[PDB]
Formats: structure tokens, sequence, C-alpha cells
């Protein structure tokens, strides 16, 4: 006898392709569960997102799912939500806290390890690596890159990170950094490990403009977007990883709405991302989108 409850989904931006997909799944899911949904867009600003989260309370949200712009800057706003006793969870990103709300999404640390293991297996006697990292204060970056670094370190000094730069998750930055640094290295690196697809796709454009062919420098990504899957299929990109946004979003909304409607526990969801190479593209959530 219950429908049209207001749920807010606070995203840090709607400019990056992963965030755009999270919004898509959320709107679809909202219709299936017969809830009202507002997807708030932080515009890559912590100040805006904090304000968005204040508005979520004023607007009478019955549940709030938050993907924080920043590990620390959003914490006060999340604390206000908790004090108001509004059912809440994080998704994708997190905030640093001693009593976190439930979280929905892939284990980024494990994902980072898994990407590193695949690189090491491709270069078992070592490699020179360019590492492109995400928005520094995003927990998705922090955890994923820690996994990558720790697992490369466990492989030993034969894995050498010769460039280590943030691209803030942006395609344009992957392009700029790779076009800028490749000419300055006395030896061609073996691998470019990108913390996401967007920067890896920009790296690929850079390599293409430098006159290189697919596979001359290995490139890894993360997010399993259709464009990235197309580049895995044609060999420009060695791997991506599926952190299963349809599962994360649908499960987060189902559990939050279940708490609203029936007082069911919000348990969260933790799982490893699935590494996607050329031989297993059909395991990606969005395989049907590859023309
Ligand atoms: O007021 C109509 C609303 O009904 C809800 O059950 C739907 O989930 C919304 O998508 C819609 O806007
Ligand atoms: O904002 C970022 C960005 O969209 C990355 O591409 C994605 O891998 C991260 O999970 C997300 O937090």
């Amino acid at each position: 006898s219950m429908k049209d409850e207001l749920v807010v989904f606070s995203l840090p931006n709607l400019s990056s392709p992963f965030e755009v997909q999270l919004q898509k799944v959320a709107v679809e899911t909202s219709k299936k569960l017969e809830i009202k949904l507002q997807v708030l867009d932080g515009q890559s600003s912590s100040t805006k997102q904090a304000s968005d989260l204040e508005n979520a309370i004023t607007r009478g949200a019955k549940g709030i799912i938050i993907s924080p712009n920043d590990v620390n800057a959003i914490s006060g706003a999340v604390e206000e939500i908790i004090k108001e006793k509004i059912p809440a969870a994080t998704l994708d990103r997190k905030v640093e806290s001693s009593k976190p709300v439930p979280h929905f999404g892939a284990n980024n640390y494990t994902g980072g390890q898994e990407v590193a293991k695949a690189v090491k297996a491709k270069y078992p006697n070592g490699a020179k690596i360019i590492l492109l990292t995400g928005q520094p204060g995003s927990t998705s970056n922090i955890e994923r890159t820690k996994g990558i670094r720790d697992e490369l370190a466990a492989g030993g000094d034969k894995y050498k990170i010769v460039v280590d730069q943030t691209g803030n998750w942006l395609r344009s930055e992957g392009l700029r950094i790779i076009e800028s640094v490749l000419p300055t290295l006395k030896e061609k690196p073996e691998v470019i490990i990108s913390a996401n697809d967007d920067m890896a796709l920009g790296a690929i454009e850079a390599l293409r403009s430098q006159g290189l062919k697919a596979g001359d420098i290995l490139v890894t990504g993360f997010d399993s977007t259709p464009e990235a899957l197309a580049r895995v299929k044609d060999g420009w990109l060695y791997l991506t990883a599926d952190q299963r946004p349809s599962f994360a979003v649908s499960t987060a909304l189902e559990q939050v709405v279940g708490n609203i409607r029936e007082s069911k526990e919000v348990s969260g969801a933790d799982y490893p991302p699935k590494i996607i190479l050329k031989d297993n593209l059909q395991e990606a959530e969005r395989f049907a989108e590859i023309s």
C-alpha cells in the first residue's frame, strides 16, 4: 500500500561516464520500485554536494544514497543525515568515518590488486609502468590505487612506476599526460595502468597520435564502459574491470526502499570487480551495448 516515497541519490558529478551510468540505472530502478527519485549533481564541488545533502533533508527524503566527492569534505553533511535518522548508504565512493553507513559497490582495493596481478602476469620479469590516478580525495581512487601499488610492490622492484600522475579521472588529462611524458622518457614504458577507462581512452588517443599501433604499449582501465570494451575487443586496451553499477545501484535502492517500506536491514553490498579481457567480454554487464 506504499509507493512514491522520496529517495535522493547524491552524485559527485554527472560529467564522468561512470556517474552518468549510475544515474541511468537509478532512474530505471526508481520506476520499477515505484518511488520518487531525485538525482542530485555535485558538479565536482564538495561545497555544492554538501548543500545538495542539506537540501535532501529539507526536501523530506525518506532515504539518501551518497557517492561522496571527497573523503573528508562531505563528512559533516553525512553526519547531519545520520543525526536526522534518515536511512542512508554510500555507493561507489565513501567518507572516512569511525561508524560508516552501509556501503554498496565493488571492493576497489581488491580490484586494484587484481589489475596489478594481470599486469604482472603479462610481464613476469618486470615492467616500466606509467600510473594515471584518479581524483586524489575520492575513496574510489584512494583504495583502488593503493591496491595497485601494494600488489606491484609485492611483485618486487622489477615493477617500476616511472610516471605517477593524477588525471582526476578525466579523459582529457589522460591524453595530455601521455602526450607530454612519452617523448621525455629515454625508454618506452611497457604499460600504462589507468585507474579508470576514461583516462585510459585518452591515453589510447595519445598513443594513436604518436604513431603507435595497438599493443605497442599495454593499457589497462577500469569501469567496463562500452567504448572501453570496444578497445579491449580491437586490442588497444588490454583489460578493463566491471564494478557492476547496475547491481550496485539496484541493490542499494532495493535495500533502502526495503528499510522504508518494511524496516528491513540495509546490509550493503561488497564484491570483487570482474576483470574483463578480450576472451571474456560477454561477462561484462554492458556487453549488449557493444555494437
Ligand atoms: O507521480 C508519478 C510517479 O510515480 C512513481 O511510482 C514513479 O516511480 C515515478 O517515476 C513517477 O514520476
Ligand atoms: O568518479 C569516479 C569515476 O567515474 C571513475 O571512472 C570510476 O571508476 C570511479 O568509481 C568513480 O568514483
